[PDB]
């Protein structure tokens, strides 16, 4: 069952709809609410119902991200209801055929390369972006513009940023002037969730990212990033558990502090059992890789190497990276999602998947002054100010690699 509201996105287009003349379709909201997949089948549905040998793009922030969230389950749906698909993988399209009529699915990506000399030159029937809100406006704008052939429509799916952010000021405050259909989805829309289900998304986040992924609201990123660290909640005292696996995250820095911090696992919640905290300018000396790599293995001296899983790192740090690998250190390159990371290690913190010991005392500080960059926010751009951050960078490496994937 298809709720009203995803029903409204499945035949808004067809010509016995009141609202067929729009130009086209924006989707924003709440995270699980079921309008990636019934915005995507519409689109497919539409676009070969209204053209024949025609051309159509489907956009992601990325190719990979667009084929994990939209491509692979709507390509089964698709084969469900008896559309011939045949993905030509390398050249990005597909082929979709339906009683007689053949179209032409091409994939983008926001800041891919490869895109932007396609985008370029190509001639479309109509478009499809999934996570708009994370594309760059200048590839949208490029790509609305190759939309040349007569009766294309426009469709944007999304979910919240701040209010000031591009695609809210230009696209869905100034919506009559675009000539587009607006639903906006909560998880009440998606009757396919049950009152348990969505009663454990809600515990799930707090704060700004409860607002915008459950409440689907354009609301602000200001001031403290993780207002959900509670150290009645969080911290824990230093006493030696029995911990099941290893690993240490790593904030490099020679000239800025440069942090590692030994993760371990007991009973479902990964412990912070301790941190590393060197500063250049504070200690008045700086360090070199060979110094910090000696200094990595005192931090680990005490664990069984065979629990310990490996140093994640940022891939920056790659003098660092070939050095750990010359001793035969597992690395693991960091998914080094700043704005995404940030979104887990509150998820992590809410859900209670970490905890810290007491002697954590740098992090803890971190914690009280990791603010929003105030200036950029309210130009559109949610980011973290880059100071007092290398213990909570490292955390988030940690929890963005590990934890969430």
């Amino acid at each position: 069952p298809f709720s009203k509201k995803q029903l409204k996105v499945l035949t808004w287009w067809r010509k016995a709809s009141p609202v067929s003349d729009k130009d086209g379709i924006i989707c924003d909201g709440s995270i699980r609410a079921g309008k990636t997949i019934v915005m995507s089948f519409s689109y497919v549905m539409w676009a070969m119902d209204t053209f024949n040998e025609q051309n159509f793009g489907m956009a992601g922030k990325t190719i990979g991200a667009l084929r994990r969230n939209v491509i692979t389950p709507l390509k089964r749906m698709l084969k469900s209801r008896g559309y011939r698909v045949k993905d030509h993988r390398a050249d990005n399209y597909l082929t979709i055929t339906f009683k007689g009529k053949t179209n032409y699915f091409y994939l983008f990506g926001g800041k891919d390369e490869s895109s932007q000399d396609l985008i370029q030159g190509i001639t479309l029937a109509g478009m499809f972006f999934d996570e708009v809100a994370l594309m760059p406006e200048s590839f949208v704008n490029q790509a609305t513009a190759r939309c040349s052939v007569d009766g294309a429509k426009l469709w944007f799916n999304c979910n919240p940023a701040g209010p000031y952010h591009w695609f809210k000021v230009e696209y869905l405050d100034k919506l009559d002037e675009k000539n587009l259909l607006h639903l906006h989805f909560t998880m009440d829309d998606n009757l396919s969730l049950s009152k348990q289900v969505k009663e454990r998304y809600q515990r799930m986040y707090k704060g700004v990212f409860y607002q915008r992924y459950i409440l689907g609201l354009w609301v602000l990123a200001e001031g403290i990033i993780y207002d959900m660290f509670d150290q009645d909640e969080h911290v824990v005292p230093t006493v030696p558990r029995p911990y099941e696996k290893y690993y240490v995250s790593c904030d490099y820095g020679t000239q800025n502090p440069t942090t590692f911090g030994l993760w371990g696992l007991y009973n479902g919640v990964w412990y912070k059992v301790k941190e590393y905290h060197y500063d250049g300018r504070k200690e008045n000396k700086q360090k070199t890789d060979q110094e910090y790599y000696e200094d990595l293995m005192k931090f680990i001296e005490d664990i069984e190497k065979h629990k310990f899983k490996g140093v994640i790192v940022d891939p920056s740090a790659a003098s660092f990276i070939a050095l750990l690998r010359q001793k035969g250190i597992k690395v693991i390159k960091a998914k080094n999602d700043v704005l995404d990371g940030i979104r887990n290690v509150a998820t992590a913190l809410n859900k209670k998947m970490i905890l810290y010991n007491d002697c954590c005392k740098e992090t803890f500080r971190e914690y009280s002054s990791y603010v929003w960059d105030e200036k950029a926010a309210e130009r559109g751009e949610d980011k973290p100010v880059k100071q007092n951050d290398h213990q909570l960078d490292a955390d988030r490496y940690f929890v963005n690699t590990i934890l969430f994937g």
